[PDB]
């Protein structure tokens, strides 16, 4: 659903499977949701107003923009430069998404993606939002209900908006990280740095791959332990479950929901 | 001095300025030597990684870059017996006895010695200082820089900091630079919450790990290369820390946003360490 300040895909609610991406002036077009390209993801902004929002991809770091600043019915949604215009904000409500300055209403045409008044015989103007950040505060909160914490457990925390990954998209960045092929020595390089560099290669695929701010990609470090040692690895929340905490073992590029056992008494997000 | 477990420079007391080093060059049926080196320059096949066997005062003499043990040639007590780099055999004849300085085979007797300059084993020698040799430590153990961190004057009262590895090697400025200027961290804008501060400092953390890993064939220490999170009135800050060659107890920062270097962390204190 749509919960305000977030990351979402917009997906259409008059025909399935169906979702907004930028082409690659942009346009903003339909998108098939057998596929996860990049340029479906909408970082959605507020900007003061009751229910109002930049809406902006987050991939192209363009604005979602009726062109023109034309009220005429089939006007083009596009991508365009930030300007500051009331043809970039949107009044998000239930959803429909609404044209400040227009009062038109993003539509899918025929498939288009255009302004039109409002329409009332279909649901061409209905869109649903599936959230897939979350804040600092969302994210901190379940760290702190997760089962898998030593007693004197702190942890730091560097931004106030992530995006969650996917599983294909983490695995993604570990097969290019080129850390599974990395030989485990004694500490030059053992999990300490695996962890750590993992981090940083979610931070640079990031930068690499999003020309918008305004938002980082969440990818967990934690020390820990249990009777036999301690421990680094990564950890997550996933999409199906935001206040679960999935853990990484950045060696191999697995997963784990329990951690190996290790009791986390540092972690850094 | 020589103090045990550590990384040293091993440097010449008979000649100045004169240090070993191993030799890059080898073949089928020849050792890299041990060879004389100047200190004008810092080839970082400089570096001696000297490990406790367990039998007092005896050491394995590893070289960091290569990770070859320093090897008597051929178990050989015979005097000018070329002194090698080898693989690592558990012989008697890459164990060295170290004591206040001399550099003794545990197998021979024989002394490392500077000889006219190449580096051999030879015999006790009274007429000159050849056996002689001086020992810089550039090491610190973990125990070490977290007396030293806690000491420091830029943490705040909720201090808390994390320890990565039991012996650091302390890089110079000329290094943490290099890896700084490699890492194309200068010329990346600045970009609020997706690259900023955080992912500067934690990036380049791991630019000095990956760094540590391909440079240095040894295994058992870890470059330090620390990660801060500290604030002030005005906002708050992450960067990077290290402690200085000529001055172990110093702490030093690091901006890895563009390559600077500053005395008092640029009036942030800290929260969060870790290295
Ligand atoms: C982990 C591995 O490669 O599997 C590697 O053994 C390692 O570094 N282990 C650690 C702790 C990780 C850094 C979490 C360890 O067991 N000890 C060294 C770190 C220092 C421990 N903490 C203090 N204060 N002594
Ligand atoms: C630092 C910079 O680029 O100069 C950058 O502003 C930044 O990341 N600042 C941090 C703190 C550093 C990581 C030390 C920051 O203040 N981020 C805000 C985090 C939001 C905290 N939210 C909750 N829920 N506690
Ligand atoms: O060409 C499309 C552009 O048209 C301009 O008139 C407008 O100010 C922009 O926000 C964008 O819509
Ligand atoms: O050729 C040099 C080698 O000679 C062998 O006898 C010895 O076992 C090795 O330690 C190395 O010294
Ligand atoms: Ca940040
Ligand atoms: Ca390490
Ligand atoms: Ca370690
Ligand atoms: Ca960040």
């Amino acid at each position: 659903s749509f919960q305000g300040h977030g990351i979402y895909y917009i997906a259409s609610a008059y025909v399935a499977n169906t979702r907004l991406a930028l082409s690659e002036s942009p346009d903003v077009i339909i998108s098939s949701d057998a596929v996860d390209p990049l340029n479906n993801l909408w970082l959605i902004e507020p900007v003061g107003e009751a229910d109002t929002y930049t809406v902006r991809n987050a991939f192209a770091g363009s604005y979602m923009d009726l062109a023109g600043h034309a009220a005429t019915d089939g006007t083009a949604i596009i991508g365009y430069r930030p300007t500051g215009g009331d043809n970039q904000k949107w009044i998000i409500s239930q959803w429909k998404i609404k044209s400040k300055e227009t009062g038109t209403f993003v539509t899918l045409l025929n498939g288009t993606v255009v302004g039109w008044q409002n329409i009332t015989n279909n649901t061409s103007q209905n869109w649903t939002f599936q959230k897939l950040s979350q804040t600092g505060a969302n994210v901190h909160a379940t760290l702190l209900a997760c089962p898998a914490l030593r007693q004197d457990f702190k942890s730091y925390l560097s931004d106030g908006l992530y995006l969650v990954l996917t599983r294909d998209q983490i695995s993604s960045i570990w097969q290019a990280s080129g850390l599974g092929s990395t030989p485990w020595r004694s500490e030059i390089f053992d999990c300490d740095d695996f962890a750590t560099v993992f981090k940083g290669a979610v931070a640079k695929w990031g930068n690499e791959n999003f020309k918008a701010n305004g938002f980082a990609l969440l990818c967990g470090l934690m020390f820990g332990s249990k009777s036999s040692g301690a421990h680094a690895y990564n950890w997550f929340v996933e999409r199906g479950n935001f206040s679960t905490v999935t853990f990484f073992e950045p060696q191999n590029g697995t997963y784990s929901a329990n951690a190996w056992d290790y009791k986390a008494y540092f972690g850094l997000f």
